[PDB]
């Protein structure tokens, strides 16, 4: 019976949210939701007002740590939730700009009996907090997809004698004119109830009801509305049986790839399941080796009871170096506080040689790694602390400036000894999305900034620009460059060619290398070793086109390969939702080919690696059945392409 559902839902959500979320975070959230005009969730947080310790050096009190522990803050891009992990009872999942595919509940995780509330914000963009109107994106919003179930099962589903209040989504900014709520089954499986908070979505069967989600501030919806997408009960039909399929019942992601000197191909990423080994807890890091004929030689899985991923990998020709972040304590290491970065070394036989966990009392992230021809290793990332030197935003002064990251680069020898760490940026946000060594002892880094790092930012409201830094063999800066439009421009990855010139790829909402075709467009920029911008190419469709994650590689012939996602007809007719794409360019930016592939469901490439004089590998993630039947939520895939024309080959030969 749905009698008194309103009262029961409010008391359940209030009790769980107020029991789980720290008082500092409750105080912060209450302030934000009231200021923003999304106040429905506020009365659910009843902890006392508490001083927010934005700059505490105690890892347990440091507010960036607290906020990060209970949130997935996504990017200005159209994001899948690439950071989701079953490590907390309550999570705030914040899509920000772009058309986000928002998930927080892993249907393959053992969550029986666990309290689970995912609080979703599809947009709630940064511009809402602008004291001054007129910013280019003020008042803009995007179609976000809130994933509350799929072909396999409803999410947040306890399937018991209660109303199923212990697990539920709470979507705070659902706009039925733009957004979509994705549900398992069909409309006859649900009942909507108007409640004080908005709308309750109940799964309904003969034996009773189970609360799947609450939509704050919206009432009088219809399950016949096109803003509900029902997924039935049957896994998607398989396409691209030529691909290598990697998947478990849980969320599985390839985030990076590399090749060794013998042509063996490696992939890796994160998994909520038991992919390379038995799951240790929440998301673990994993990697796998394939021979050049496509046979898997081994898979390995590592981490902690907390959350970690492999975000980058590279080879010295034999060994495989891997980099990412962790929320826990890795083997043979000590935590530095909050989230930390790590570098690890695997030999060609899959033996873990060592792991080095590094960081400060506050949050580090690290998505990038490169290995030079001498065998030294560079990682890069961002830090809220003072890792390579004092953070540009050290403490709170008379003018408050929100705690913010600087970029860093760290150099290591083959035994994992740290040779130096460099840190740089502005008082505001500076993130890292690239690292690449040249042949002459230098290393480049790149990323995004809200500030004026290498040049005056032409945005009027702190919109992102791209930046590049050249460091010498000792970690000293030789130059800093910055480029962009007045709108958001976002870098994903960088790489050098055989001459030592530096290339970067990303997306733009403006006219960076030419007239924007619509929405997000792709760019490729080239700088010489002396910091001169040589050219920027921009291309796309009228729809949303972007590289993603490990989006560039350069082969021994100085051909450039890019990869990412598009919801347009970029390389061909779109199969449905976002598809993957890849492209090849020469060193002067002439585009040699452009291909698109995927399933009728959401796909994105995440990594591209070219074998010198061999095959091209494009790998990524999907909600569809790519290679074989989807085993649960996100699965991953690798495609072997002919590098001359982008045509897909059978993975196994
Ligand atoms: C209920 C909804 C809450 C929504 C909102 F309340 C959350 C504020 C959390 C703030 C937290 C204490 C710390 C933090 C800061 C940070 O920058 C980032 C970056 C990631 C870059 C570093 C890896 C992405 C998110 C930027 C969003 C800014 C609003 C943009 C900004 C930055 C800035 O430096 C100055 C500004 O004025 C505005 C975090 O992920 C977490
Ligand atoms: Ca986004
Ligand atoms: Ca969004
Ligand atoms: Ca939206
Ligand atoms: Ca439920
Ligand atoms: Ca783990
Ligand atoms: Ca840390
Ligand atoms: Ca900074
Ligand atoms: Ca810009
Ligand atoms: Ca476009
Ligand atoms: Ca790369
Ligand atoms: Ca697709
Ligand atoms: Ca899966
Ligand atoms: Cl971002
Ligand atoms: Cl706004
Ligand atoms: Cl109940
Ligand atoms: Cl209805
Ligand atoms: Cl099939
Ligand atoms: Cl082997
Ligand atoms: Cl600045
Ligand atoms: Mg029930
Ligand atoms: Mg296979
Ligand atoms: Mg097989
Ligand atoms: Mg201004
Ligand atoms: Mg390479």
């Amino acid at each position: 019976s749905l009698l008194s559902a309103d009262e029961k839902i409010t008391e359940s959500l209030r009790s769980t949210l107020s029991d789980v979320l720290p008082d500092q975070l409750q105080t912060y959230i209450r302030t934000v939701l009231q200021f923003s005009g999304r106040p429905e969730g506020a009365n659910l947080l009843t902890g006392p007002n508490t001083e927010i310790e934005f700059f505490s050096q105690d890892p347990n009190k440091n507010f960036p740590n607290i906020f990060a522990k209970y949130s997935n803050v996504l990017t200005v891009s159209s994001d899948p939730n690439f950071i989701t992990s079953e490590d907390e009872e309550v999570k705030i999942i914040w899509g920000r700009h772009g058309s986000d595919s928002l998930i927080g509940f892993d249907p393959g995780a053992d969550l029986v009996g666990k309290r689970r509330i995912d609080i979703f914000l599809g947009d709630f963009i940064d511009e809402q907090f602008n004291p001054i109107p007129g910013a280019l994106n003020a008042g803009k919003s995007w179609s976000d997809r809130f994933i509350l179930g799929d072909w396999q099962k409803p999410y947040y589903f306890e399937d018991d004698e209660t109303l199923g209040l212990n697990q539920s989504a709470m979507i705070l900014d659902f706009n039925p004119n733009e957004d979509v709520i994705q549900l398992h089954g069909d409309r006859q499986d649900y009942e909507l109830v108007n409640i004080s908070l908005g709308t309750a979505i109940f799964w309904r069967e003969k034996k009773g009801y189970d609360l799947i989600g609450v939509l704050g501030g919206v009432s009088d919806l219809s399950l016949k509305g096109d803003y509900f997408e029902f997924k039935g009960n049957t896994a998607p039909k398989t396409v691209l049986k030529t691909a290598e399929h990697i998947g478990t019942a849980a969320n599985d992601y390839i985030f990076s790839s590399t090749v060794d000197a013998k042509g063996n191909f490696y992939v890796g990423g994160g998994t909520g399941g038991s992919l390379g080994g038995r799951n240790i807890g929440a998301r673990d890091a994993w990697l796998a080796k394939y021979d050049s004929n496509g046979n898997q030689r081994w898979s390995r899985q590592f981490g902690s009871t907390g959350t970690e991923s492999l975000w980058g990998m590279a080879s010295d020709g034999s060994n495989i170096y891997v980099a990412g972040n962790t929320t826990g304590q890795l083997e043979n290491n000590t935590v530095k506080g909050g989230n930390d970065a790590y570098l690890a070394k695997y030999d060609s036989d899959g033996n873990q040689v060592w792991i080095k966990q590094n960081g400060t009392y506050t949050l580090e992230e690290s998505y990038k790694i490169t290995v030079d021809s001498s065998g030294n290793i560079y990682t890069a990332g961002a830090t809220f602390g003072s890792l390579g030197g004092p953070n540009q935003n050290l403490e709170q002064g008379e003018v408050f400036e929100l705690p913010s990251t600087d970029g860093y680069v760290a150099k290591f020898d083959s035994n994992g000894n740290q040779l130096w760490v460099a840190q740089f940026g502005t008082i505001t946000l500076d993130d890292n999305w690239g690292v690449a060594a040249d042949n002459n002892g230098n290393v480049f880094a790149g990323g995004n900034t809200k500030g004026s790092f290498g040049a005056k930012n032409t945005g009027t409201a702190g919109e992102y620009d791209a930046w590049l830094v050249k460091l010498n063999k000792d970690g000293q800066t030789d130059w800093v460059r910055q480029f962009g439009t007045p709108n958001y421009d976002f870098m994903w990855d960088i790489e050098t060619d055989s001459l030592g010139d530096i290339y970067a790829t990303g997306w733009t909402l403006g006219d960076l290398g030419g007239k924007n075709a619509g929405s997000y467009d792709v760019w490729l920029a080239k700088y010489n070793t002396n910091g001169n911008q040589l050219w920027i190419k921009q291309f796309g469709t009228s729809e949303d086109d972007a590289p993603f994650l490990d989006g560039i590689d350069i082969d021994a012939n100085d051909n450039i390969f890019l990869t990412g996602n598009t919801n347009g007809n970029l390389g061909g007719a779109n199969a449905g939702s976002y598809d993957a794409w890849a492209a090849k360019f020469d060193k002067d930016g002439n585009q040699l080919w452009l291909k698109q592939f995927g399933t009728p469901d959401y796909d994105t490439a995440t990594t591209v690696t070219a074998v010198n004089f061999g095959k091209l590998y494009v790998s990524g993630i999907t909600e569809g059945s790519l290679g074989t039947t989807n085993a649960g939520s996100y699965d991953s895939w690798a495609l072997k392409l002919d590098a001359d024309n982008g045509e897909i080959q059978d993975f196994n030969s």
